[PDB]
């Protein structure tokens, strides 16, 4: 049936850098945006809400405003790519991509953030 | 849009008894089973996967073998009801019902388990 | 060797009741209160700091001020007993009794709180 | 009014490096050895049990075989430092320096371990 795959299970990112975490899902022919729903979260906090082809920033959690985006152009190749800028220590943890596309599945990804001491002190 | 609702997001449960935790979803006219997908999990342990009209016990966690049931009758009422038999202390925690039915959503339900000393001491290892 | 000991390391208590958690330490002759130090703590919130007979009220968490006390009567019997009145769901978790009395040791104790749905609903939404 | 004190609350150390976590206490006049118990632990695990001038390594936890040692000549200066060799990701977490010396206190130290991708991938 329908399966979301994560080739990369684990991301190790430096404080302040960028990360793009990815989930694959089968697109047989052209992509039908009307039947596609892509939800991204970490630890119950909403990051991405993609329905009928568009982002909805209504329940996007405070700490991800203007740092996170779904790369709409990857969707046609069957890649839900969540791009996050200016990574913080609070971004470490488990993420989840939930995809509904004539079928539905989700996977998790684990993010680890390395940081020097000054950033680590402020987050303590 | 498509909203999953939970009438109770907190259940309090006596050890060893049975519980049914519920998630409601919109059913327009008559349920189309072909278009319905339901996952029930707790803390990343899969309990139920329901696809194409049947229960998938594929990545089910072993502590839910023969204890966890989805009431199929209630799906046609728009009610994804998870029944868990003989509740144990390890059943305490956060549950997720994930529902795809032309649209998609999920809700969390917290289950608290009360137990007397004898059960609690055995769970203590 | 100085061995702090615990008769129950597991307590199961109902919401709203009172609990007394016991820690025992050897007292061979008469109690020398000047050499006794008792700390009671719950997941790094300090509940009692008892030094040389004086209960330190500098660092008692707001959560336990008004509800926790050390039973001074049992000290010369070799018992450092923490009493918590009107148990709340917040009280559940691992406690430590740390004792310095010519030597030093500590023990952990796990506390589980049962509560009716009504108390559980209050804590779930408003704690 | 004996008080244990730590120069720094937080350590950020690299995987595979060596770490000394420092901890201090009242010793104005010197230097009765026999009134001294030093106990180092990490999240319930015993690392260091110092009494009467020697470590007793019967309670020492298995993950600290050959890697944890107290450096005993600086206690005279009021310094009880725990040395950890070949820092592993397992070593991240909250440490406790417990000292009884005519009085008793203890202080917490948090350790965070940065590691490259290839090190993080095992575990995961
Ligand atoms: C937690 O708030 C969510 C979560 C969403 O996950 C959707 C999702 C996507 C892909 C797949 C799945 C899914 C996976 C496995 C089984 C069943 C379903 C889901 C579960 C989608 C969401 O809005 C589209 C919202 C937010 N709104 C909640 C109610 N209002 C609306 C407009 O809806
Ligand atoms: C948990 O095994 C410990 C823990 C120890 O903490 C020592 C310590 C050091 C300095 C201070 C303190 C302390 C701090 C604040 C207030 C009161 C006391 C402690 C508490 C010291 C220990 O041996 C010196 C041992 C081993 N005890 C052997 C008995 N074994 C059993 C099973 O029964």
């Amino acid at each position: 049936a329908f399966t979301v795959t994560v080739p990369k299970d684990l991301y190790v990112v430096e404080y302040g850098s960028n990360m793009t975490i990815e989930c694959k899902f089968p697109v047989e022919k052209q992509l039908d945006l009307a039947a596609l729903i892509v939800y991204w979260e970490m630890e119950d906090k909403n990051i991405i809400q993609f329905v009928h082809g568009e982002e909805d920033l209504k329940v996007q959690h405070s700490s991800y405003r203007q740092r996170a985006r779904l790369l709409k152009d990857q969707l046609s190749l069957g890649n839900a790519a969540l791009q996050i800028t200016d990574v913080k220590l609070q971004d470490a943890g488990v993420y989840r991509c939930m995809i509904s596309y004539g079928g539905a599945d989700y996977k998790r990804i684990t993010v680890k953030v390395n940081a020097p001491y000054a950033a680590a002190l402020e987050h303590h």
